[PDB]
């Protein structure tokens, strides 16, 4: 056909963008291109006209078409509280009850209970020695439980909490709302609010239903999609950088040994693996809705964008010498938890999980390494979130 040429996805390097990004990226960084399911739309590379997108109110979120799907066909969303998919005024007003009590300071908060969490897991494996899959005995447990202490689950339901969250991992968020395991994920947080209704907690769920609620908006409803919403959203993405982020760190023993010899940069190391591997691989969907302009490129009314976060946190016009997974640089604001007013509300979260999973992860285990070559390792180069399937570790 005359369609614009298929968007660069193959990467012969698993740690690197793909291959023609670069090349596009430099040329054109707003251009056509035609997704997974084969219809075209605009493809956004560039760092800065990334930023323009999504800082522009009037893209919406409501899309026509799923173009990183084989079929295309937008499944049937979540309502209230949700957040995804929402477009403001609404958007604007359930955030804003939403992060009245998901604030930063709740998040700072769990720091203790993180590290009990992340702790925990590492005594279990140590217990029974290497070698261990680190992905199903750490990257994909760790942060289901931490959004259970978020929730209040008490001990004895955290059985049933994390095989439930691990069922719904499997699945894409976009569907969730028409899978059977989010029928299974439902009955478990409607009862879950029922459980806070009756005995009030500490916990973010308690104060969300006792939280000022001057327009009547919350209700059950509103809080299973909020909880539901929290935590899809926060399981797969922080398990693929646990598994993700442990694999580059242990081939690059340069990277690794300086973070080993000043542990204090663990935050600007963080910050380094969220750029160098900004997991959302193959870019977030919007849909004008009104005529713009994006680096002098027309777009118009209905018109889809794929803003490609990954090319945009590789641009040389963003950071020097993008290539180089370097700790040591001065954290840069990337785009690893997108931009705008649907920016990663759970960001100052997943950045402390992140920082305690990797400073004791290497602090407890300085021997740590692979217990096969990264060309043997399968990466999760047809998800949606990138990252490796199984991740063997010893020690
Ligand atoms: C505690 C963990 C997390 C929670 C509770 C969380 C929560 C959320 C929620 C609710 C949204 C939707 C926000 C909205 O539309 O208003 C979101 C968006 C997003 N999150 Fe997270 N998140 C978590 C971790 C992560 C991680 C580890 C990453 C990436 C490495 C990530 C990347 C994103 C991105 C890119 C978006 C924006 C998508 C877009 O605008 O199209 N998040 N997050
Ligand atoms: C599990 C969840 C409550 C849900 C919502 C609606 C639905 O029909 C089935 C399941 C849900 C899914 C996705 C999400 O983003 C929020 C909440």
């Amino acid at each position: 056909t005359a369609g614009a040429p298929a968007a660069p996805k193959a990467r012969s390097c698993p740690f690197l963008p793909p291959d023609g990004i670069a090349d596009i990226r430099a040329a054109a960084p707003v251009t056509r291109a035609t997704f997974t399911s084969g219809h075209e739309a605009w493809l956004v590379t560039g760092y800065e006209q990334v930023r323009a997108v999504l800082r522009d109110p009037s893209f919406s979120v409501g899309v026509p078409h799923a173009l990183h799907t084989q079929d295309g066909v937008v499944t049937q969303k979540p309502g209230r509280g949700s957040l995804l998919w929402q477009d403001a005024p609404e958007h604007t007003d359930d955030r804003k009850l939403l992060a009245k009590e998901f604030t930063v300071r709740r998040m700072q908060a769990l720091r203790p209970n993180i590290q009990r969490i992340v702790d925990e897991h590492l005594d279990a494996i140590e217990a029974r020695g290497g070698p261990v899959d680190l992905v199903k005995t750490f990257a994909n447990p760790v942060p289901s439980m931490v959004i259970s202490d978020l929730f209040g689950v008490p001990a004895e339901r955290r059985a049933e909490f994390q095989e439930i969250a691990e069922a719904m991992m499997r699945v894409d968020q976009d569907a969730a709302a028409t899978e059977a395991a989010g029928m299974r994920l439902g009955g478990l947080l409607y009862q879950l609010v029922q459980e806070r209704r009756a005995n009030p907690g500490d916990d973010l769920i308690s104060a969300l239903i006792t939280t000022e609620d001057p327009d009547g908006v919350i209700d059950d409803m509103f809080l299973m999609n909020a909880a539901g919403t929290l935590l899809i959203a926060a399981h797969d993405t922080t398990a693929c950088m646990i598994g993700l982020g442990t694999a580059l760190l242990l081939d690059r023993p340069d990277q690794l040994a300086l973070l080993q010899k000043d542990p204090s940069l663990i935050g600007n190391a963080v910050e380094e693996l969220l750029r160098y591997l900004t997991i959302g691989q193959f870019g977030a969907e919007r849909v004008a809705t009104q005529d713009g302009e994006i680096g002098g490129v027309r777009i118009a009314k209905g018109e889809q964008v794929v803003t490609h976060l990954l090319s945009a946190d590789f641009d040389p016009a963003f950071v020097e010498d993008p290539e180089r997974f370097d700790i040591t640089r001065r954290p840069a604001p990337h785009l690893a938890f997108g931009f705008g007013a649907h920016q990663c509300i759970g960001q100052q979260l997943a950045r402390i999980e992140l920082q305690i999973v990797f400073g004791t992860l290497f602090r407890r285990f300085p021997t740590l390494r692979l217990a096969k070559p990264v060309e043997e390792l399968r990466f999760r180069n047809d998800m949606v979130f990138y990252g490796v399937h199984e991740l063997p570790v010893t020690w």
